[PDB]
This record gives C-alpha cells, sequence and structure tokens, in this order.
DNA sequence: GCGATCACGTT
DNA sequence: GACGGACGCA
C-alpha cells in the first residue's frame, strides 16, 4: 500500500523519512537515478525522478541538513546526486553501514541482507528484481515502485533496532562519528576524481610494448617454437616436456608456472629468465597501463574510484575501477605508475603524507611492549632495532640479510601471515621460521603477551575489537581443523592491529577535512590507500600543508608511542616523494 | 555469456 | 595456510 505519485506534496518533505534513491548499475558515476521512494510518518511515496529532481522543494528538502533521512548505501546516491549538480544532506543513518559494523562477515549486499539480520523478509534481494549479468535489466514501474518502497519501509523498521544492537556493542559512536561523516568524505572524493596524465600512460604502453616484442621473440628463439606465453598451460609444455624441465611443484590441472616455480628453474635454462621478464613486463602493460586507460573517463580526463566501506573484515577501504591501492610499490617500474596520476588544475601539486610504522606502533600501544614501545619513543629504525635484539649484536654488527629476515618477522605481524609463511617468505624450514619467532618474542615478551592474551579473548568472547570499537566475530577459533584454526588465531591477532590502524587513518581523514574547511584552503582529499592520504592543492598552500597536515594526523588519536607521518609534494603523485 | 582456473599485485 | 587480467563449453 503505497502512493505512486506524480507530483511532489508537502507530506512528501517531512522532518525524517526513510529515503531511497535507486541506482542499478553497479558503477554509479554519472549513473540514472531509476526512481525513488519516501517513507515517512505520512505514508509511502514512489516518485519518478524526472520530476522529484526537477521539483525544487524536493531539491531543498534533499540538501537541508535538519531534514533526517535514513538510507541504504547513501554514499551512492549522495555521488549518482552530485554527478546531476543535487546536494544530499542530513544523513542520519545509513543501515548498510550499520550492518557493516554489527558483522563484517555477513557481505550484506542489499537491504533484504541487512533485513534477515532482525527476522525481517518483506524485501525482496535486488538480485531477483533487476537479475545478474546479461539479463539484468530495470524492471517495469509497478515492480520497480513496489521493490523500492519495500526497501525504504524495510529501512523506515530496521533503524531501531540496528541501532539498538550499535549501542549494546558501544558501537553507536562508531555509526554516527566515524564511518558515516566518512561515507560524505569519500562521496566528495570520488566525485573530485583523480587528473591522469594519459598521454604519459599510453608513452609507458608503447615503451612496454617495445620492450615485450622483444623478450617475446627471446623466447621462441630459445623455445624452438612460437607459443601463447600467456597460457599457463601452454608455458608448462614447452618447459616440462619440450625443455624437461624438473616438475617441482603441481597444480591441480597440470605443472605450476608460478614465478616462485619459475626462479628455482632459471639455473637450468636461459628461457626462465626471460619467462619472468615477460610476466613482469606484461602485467604492467595489461593490468595497470592499459587497465587504468580503461577507466578513465573522457569527459573528466580523471579516474573516479569506487570507495567499498563496507567489505573488509578489519574496517580498511576497498577500491575499484581503478583500484589504485593494488598498484605495485615497488620502485622497479611497477610505483612509476604513479607519474600518470598529477594536479586536476594548473599550478596545483600533489601532497602526500603516509604513516609510518603505524600498524607496528598500534602494535606497541595495545601490548604495552616495553621494548616496542621505547623502540619507537627513540623513533629507531625498527627493522635493524628488532633484528639487534633478535641476534644480540650492536648496530654496527647488523648485516643487510638480518635486517631482511627482521623486516620479514614485522611484516609477518603486520599482515598476519603463518610461520609457514614466514617460512616460505625467508626461504627457510618451518622449524628455523618458528625458532626466528620465538627469539623475537625473548626479546618482544609484551608481543607475545598480546598474542596469546587476545587469541584467549577471541575464544572467550566470540570476537575482538579494534581501539574505535570495531569487531570481528571468529567462531573458527576453537576448529577442529588445524588449519582452519590457526587462521581464525592469525585474525584475532591481526585484526585490532590493522583495523585500529584503518580506524586511526579514518578519524584522520575526518579531522584532515574539517581543519582544511576551517582554514579555508582549497586543498582537497583525493585518495587514501595503503596508509597514505593523497591531497591536490594550489601550489600557495604546499607550505601550509606541510605543517596541518601531519599535524592532524599525528594527533588524530592519542596513543603510548608517537605517530609518526611522512610528508611530500610534487608535480606528481610519484613526485610526492 | 558463464564457470573453472591460473597468475600476480595488494591485504 | 580474500580482494581485484587472461580455456571449454554452450
Ligand atoms: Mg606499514
Amino acid at each position: 500500500a503505497f502512493t505512486l505519485a506524480d507530483r511532489v506534496t508537502e507530506e512528501m518533505l517531512a522532518d525524517k523519512a526513510a529515503l531511497v534513491v535507486e541506482v542499478v548499475e553497479e558503477n554509479y558515476h554519472d549513473a540514472p537515478i531509476v526512481g525513488i521512494a519516501v517513507v515517512n510518518e505520512h505514508g509511502r511515496f514512489f516518485l519518478r525522478p524526472e520530476t522529484a529532481l526537477a521539483d525544487p522543494q524536493f531539491v531543498a528538502w534533499l540538501g537541508d541538513e535538519t531534514k533526517k533521512k535514513s538510507m541504504f548505501d547513501s554514499k551512492r546516491a549522495a555521488v549518482a546526486l552530485k554527478w546531476k549538480g543535487i546536494e544530499l544532506c542530513g544523513v542520519s543513518f545509513d543501515l548498510l553501514l550499520a550492518a557493516y559494523l554489527l558483522d563484517p562477515a555477513q557481505g550484506v549486499d542489499d537491504v533484504a541482507a541487512a533485513a534477515k539480520m532482525k527476522q525481517y523478509e518483506a524485501v525482496r534481494p535486488d538480485e531477483a528484481v533487476y537479475g545478474k549479468g546479461a539479463k539484468r535489466a530495470v524492471p517495469d514501474e509497478p515492480v520497480l515502485a513496489e521493490h523500492l518502497v519495500r526497501k525504504a519501509a524495510a529501512i523506515w523498521a530496521l533503524e531501531r533496532p540496528f541501532l539498538d544492537e550499535l549501542r549494546r556493542n558501544e558501537q553507536d559512536r562508531l555509526l554516527v562519528e566515524l564511518e558515516q561523516p566518512l561515507s560524505s568524505i569519500l562521496a566528495e572524493m570520488e566525485f573530485a576524481g583523480v587528473k591522469v596524465d594519459t598521454k604519459r600512460l599510453e608513452q609507458m604502453g608503447e615503451e612496454l610494448a617495445e620492450q615485450l616484442r622483444t623478450v617475446e621473440q627471446r623466447i621462441y628463439e630459445l623455445a624452438g617454437q612460437e607459443f601463447n606465453i600467456n597460457s599457463p598451460k601452454q608455458l608448462g609444455v614447452i618447459l616440462f616436456e619440450k625443455l624437461q624441465l624438473p616438475v617441482l611443484k603441481k597444480t591441480k590441472t597440470g605443472y605450476s608456472t608460478s614465478a616462485d616455480v619459475l626462479e628455482k628453474l632459471a639455473p637450468y635454462h636461459e628461457i626462465v629468465e626471460n619467462i619472468l621478464h615477460y610476466r613482469q613486463l606484461g602485467k604492467l602493460q595489461s593490468t595497470y597501463i592499459e587497465g587504468l586507460l580503461k577507466v578513465v573517463r573522457p569527459d573528466t580526463k580523471k579516474v573516479h574510484t569506487i570507495f567499498n566501506q563496507a567489505l573488509t573484515q578489519t574496517g580498511r577501504l576497498s577500491s575499484t575501477e581503478p583500484n589504485l591501492q593494488n598498484i605495485p610499490i615497488r620502485l622497479e617500474e611497477g610505483r612509476k605508475i604513479r607519474q600518470a596520476f598529477v594536479p586536476s588544475e594548473s599550478d596545483w601539486l600533489i601532497f602526500a603524507a603516509d604513516y609510518s610504522q603505524i600498524e607496528l606502533r598500534v602494535l606497541a600501544h595495545i601490548a604495552e611492549d616495553d621494548n616496542l614501545m621505547e623502540a619507537f619513543r627513540r623513533d629507531l629504525d625498527i627493522h635493524t632495532k628488532t633484528a639487534m635484539d633478535i641476534f644480540q649484536v650492536s648496530e654496527d654488527e647488523v648485516t643487510p640479510n638480518m635486517r631482511r629476515q627482521a623486516k620479514a618477522v614485522n611484516f609477518g605481524i603486520v599482515y598476519g601471515i603463518s610461520d609457514y609463511g614466514l617460512a616460505q617468505n625467508l626461504n627457510i624450514s618451518r622449524k628455523e621460521a618458528a625458532e626466528f619467532i620465538e627469539r623475537y618474542f625473548e626479546s618482544f615478551p609484551g608481543v607475545k603477551r598480546y598474542m596469546e592474551n587476545i587469541v584467549q579473548e577471541a575464544k572467550q568472547k566470540g570476537y575482538v575489537t579494534t581501539l574505535l570499537h570495531r569487531r570481528r566475530y571468529l567462531p573458527d577459533i576453537t576448529s577442529r581443523n588445524f588449519n582452519v584454526r590457526s587462521f581464525a588465531e592469525r585474525m584475532a591477532m591481526n585484526t585490532p592491529i590493522q583495523g585500529s590502524a584503518a580506524d586511526i587513518i579514518k578519524k584522520a581523514m575526518i579531522d584532515l577535512n574539517a581543519r582544511l574547511k576551517e582554514e579555508r584552503l582549497q586543498a582537497r582529499l583525493l585518495l587514501q590507500v595503503h596508509d597514505e592520504l593523497i591531497l591536490e592543492a594550489p601550489k600557495e598552500e604546499m607550505e601550509r600543508l606541510c605543517r596541518l597536515v601531519p599535524e592532524v594526523m599525528e594527533q588524530a588519536v592519542t596513543l603510548r608511542v608517537p605517530l609518526k607521518v611522512d610528508y611530500h609534494y610534487g608535480s606528481t603523485w610519484y613526485d610526492a616523494k
């Protein structure tokens, strides 16, 4: 029972409403709005967007921060409206973000999935209404309107139960003061986009094409035959049947040709180093050059990423189209791809600031490890210090390989890799990897106690938490399957570290955005990837940003150790180093 | 077009 | 020990 409205009425513009502004295209940048639903104290309404979005009263209502709206994935609507020149304000509850906080492992894709968390089933999944893949389509208006009204009615009914559970979890401020404000900031970042030097990218592609053509010819000569080097199956036949190289590792289907396996084969045949070079050149070309050019909008000459704020179980952001976090960080030629990301206006520059070792600093804080805290209080090189402690040697006795091994132990902590993974990364035995870890724990006994205590807490409570009260449930922590249990244990250890770093970065973004407005700077946030925040600003704002940005980031939270920020500016993202 | 795989960046 | 370009069927 709802009103299919042909005009906007005052009844539709109440102080509080559930609002659905439906964008069916997966990528919502400059995408159609196919329909609108409003549920409030006065009734339930379906509005056609060509009418409502042309109505000055409805547009004023949308932009009025005192008119409160409950939505699901408000950033999607906010950005689609930005492309139409319409501001969305007053979103006081986002059911997507609420469900994400309550349990990020549920994978809540749509209103129906969130509704099922509270035994509400009077709404269909989006996939059931719009179909999948090739058959995907907007249905006729009667079907569309009922769906959008059912989604709005679900939001209207679910706000209270969700807020009640968030309050019980001490997550209500996490939603209202962190994730929801961040959603608006992300919306602005996505809409602003990042300018891309497509001429430079095409230049890079041309250079890669030349080098690829030469290595490919080298491989055919060495193989005595032409084949598709990009086919693992064809390559396996050349390597393991034609050239009779050893089979050191299998796949489920045939022989593995992974880079790990190939490096082990390099001493036996000159073709192997060439295949490795082809693979590295080819992934830069196909994935990062051509992949980037594919998602540059020809109308803006910018990339307009979509952040997924409700995906990871740590609380880190993710992004797509492009995913700029997946650009390799190793200089070689991977990092140079950042040269293609330039300021959007003449006489502007890129300003980039990154937290230095925020994850290990968070660990020092949470574990209250005296040795690790003092190391950061002295602003030591943490990998050199870790090697000094593990090997019981003075700083001048730390060899490069000692530091490399200490760094791998620290990497293992930051990313939650097992002793098998440490052994894999260091190319040592599992017993030797285990012995390394015990030596580490002798030097950092507070870290060891934390690791023991957090696994026990996960077993007792069923979940672990971050500094700002994000939760991750770990039902597998007592699995009788060793691999499943071990993974759960590593996530118990790692999520309070990685997730607290994510919390701090998100708070820094909110604080930064507010400070930039308060200072009346034109500088704007563009991207957040890894532990870095990337802005662009007039060149005349750089000196001010050199003081302001690190200060805001260092002060986002107060820990038992300082937060350290590195910062640079330049004519491209790469040169902001 | 869709599903199953393989590889390689990130986490 | 998830998240995001390159063989058969049908
Ligand atoms: Mg780091």
